[PDB]
């Protein structure tokens, strides 16, 4: 249950109260995550700027 903020912050551990890792970014370079956390509810996206919700492993 290890994540990381954004990238240059990094997390360490967030477990209970929340349940799930998340990122959020839009197309940069190639297609790369711009800010992360944990939290619980993170569905729905875009078009332009991406926001997915991950379990565990690599990501909480």
């Amino acid at each position: 249950l290890k994540c990381n903020k954004l990238v240059p912050l990094f997390y360490k551990t967030c477990p209970a109260g929340k349940n799930l890792c998340y990122k959020m970014f839009m197309v940069s370079n190639l297609t790369v995550p711009v800010k992360r956390g944990c939290i619980d509810v993170c569905p729905k996206n875009s078009a332009l700027v991406k926001y997915v919700c991950c379990n565990t492993d690599r990501c909480n």
